[PDB]
């Protein structure tokens, strides 16, 4: 039943002794009813969970390679019905080491939906090849307000780190942690999707089909005046949303495949345009969308999977961009998309990415989108996920305490008023705002009261010119009232 392309097939995992190593559940050999959605091509499959932990025989077994004997702390990532978790007991074994612990009940209503569970007892691993097994030994089941889809115990990944390496890791995470006071004081910012799939206002090919032209015609002063009108204190600008087109020079991208960069350094002109008004610029970057047409498969070609080429492209890219603009750019990683669903599954070197992001700007906030997952890496700065058009969740305080799901991160909200990508048909915007201006005022007012920065998206036409509104005027009108209620004079 279970299908895995050789790049995703179970295999022996080299443990990095000074580091957190993460191993996806599908990389273990599976017995019994344990199953996962098919993974037939080299392309990552988001829904990687392992399901089927119904009996004491549904066992999964990893083969790890510990360079020497040592005690590793174990973390499990899983989700499922709280009625199942309330009566589920884990068993982690290797050789004669045997950890037994009850599951944690999710006692918060917000994200993260998947939880990270640090087991109390450590795990001895011999030198060389080890076999690590995971299974349930006691079982809950779902109880009786009436839906259809079940919510079984679903296993995502196992994590292993020597407790000495963990303390040292957290020490360096603390030493480079970003100061987000400029974001708290700014109160809110603008998310702008320069999406490769958006159709121009005036008609024509989508952005990803005439990218260089639209970058040459982009009017920075038209854009900066609308940003300044709505009160935004920063802009998170979409690079490579849907394709790997990048709105400026890049020796790293050019070195993989030509055609994706621009002669016009639009990033530079956005920095200088916005900076006349003390408005900062952070980048969105998508490391998967259209990557097959730039780098190819994340794990390469040839018989066996090798991510190192992919990882180096990312590190060099983050580094070059960070150095090219320096402190002038607030961050080249304000929003790195699908850090959780996609990047996490390759077991990436998070620290190298982060050191690359901060190389030119040591206060650059790093925001890997963790989707519905807990903190991706101790080196995160911001909570990052896609809020669609909903009221922002207030994540309870205890998630951010030591041990917590989100320890080390600072709350932040990312969502849209009308839509993510503009959908303009016949010179009229087709995505209206979701809420009344009064509700948005309440949203922004509460986020200000709790010092949670907000980055709201207003859908934008990709042809930024003088000819037409680039933002939905209803959306703009709402945001002008928001600016009055939150950033204007109060008495
Ligand atoms: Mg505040």
């Amino acid at each position: 039943k279970n299908v895995t392309h050789p790049y995703w097939a179970p295999k022996t995992w080299k443990l990095r002794a000074d580091d957190i190593t993460t191993i996806m559940g599908f990389r273990a050999k599976l017995k019994g009813n344990l199953n996962h959605l098919d993974r037939p091509t080299p392309t990552v499959v988001n829904n990687a969970f392992i399901r089927g932990f119904l009996t004491k025989e549904d066992v999964m077994t990893w083969e790890v390679e510990a360079p020497y004997e040592a005690e590793y702390n174990i973390a499990l990532l899983y989700t499922g019905s709280n009625d199942i978790l309330s009566e589920s007991t884990f068993e982690v074994t290797s050789g004669t080491s045997k950890i037994i612990e009850k599951a944690n009940v999710k006692n918060w209503d917000t994200r993260p939906i998947v939880q990270r569970h640090y087991l109390k007892q450590n795990l001895l691993l011999k030198k060389g090849i080890n076999k690590i097994s995971f299974r349930l030994v006691t079982f809950g089941k779902e109880k009786t307000n009436a839906n259809i889809k079940p919510n079984p115990f679903a296993f995502w990944s196992i994590e292993l780190v020597r407790p000495e390496a963990l303390v040292a890791i957290k020490e360096r995470a603390k030493e480079i942690k970003a100061d987000l006071q400029w974001m708290v004081d700014g109160k809110y910012g603008l998310f702008v999707h320069f999406s490769s799939s958006s159709v121009p206002f005036e008609g024509g090919l989508k952005l990803g089909d005439q990218y260089q032209k639209l970058v040459k015609d982009f009017d920075v002063d038209v854009f900066v005046e609308k940003v300044l009108e709505i009160g935004a204190s920063w802009v998170t600008f979409t690079c490579a949303h849907g394709t790997q087109h990048w709105p400026g020079p890049s020796k790293t991208i050019d070195s993989i495949k030509s055609g994706f960069t621009c002669e016009r350094d639009l990033i530079r002109e956005l920095i200088d345009g916005l900076g006349k008004h003390n408005i900062r610029l952070m980048l969105y970057y998508n490391p998967n969308s259209g990557m097959e047409d730039l780098y190819g498969n994340t794990y390469g070609n040839g018989d066996q999977p090798d991510p190192s080429g992919y990882f180096n492209f990312l590190e060099a890219h983050f580094r070059e961009v960070s150095l090219r603009y320096g402190k002038d750019l607030a961050s080249t990683a304000g929003y790195i998309d699908d850090g959780g669903w996609k990047v996490y599954q390759l077991d990436p070197p998070w620290e190298k990415f982060v050191k690359a992001i901060k190389a030119g700007n040591p206060n650059a906030p790093v925001g890997f989108s963790q989707n519905l997952f807990p903190n991706l890496t101790p080196f995160s700065d911001l909570v990052v996920s896609d809020g669609s058009g909903r009221v922002p969740e207030i994540q309870p305080a205890f998630l951010f305490e030591k041990g917590g799901q989100l320890e080390g991160q600072y709350p932040a909200s990312w969502f849209y008023m009308d839509g993510w990508s503009s959908r303009v048909k016949n010179g009229k915007f087709t995505q209206k705002p979701k809420f009344s201006a009064e509700k948005y005022i309440e949203i922004f007012k509460k986020a200000d009261q709790v010092n949670m920065p907000i980055t709201i998206n207003l859908a934008m036409t990709p042809d930024v010119t003088k000819g037409h509104p680039i933002f939905n005027p209803e959306s703009i009108e709402i945001m002008k009232k928001v600016r009055k209620a939150v950033k204007g004079y109060l008495e």
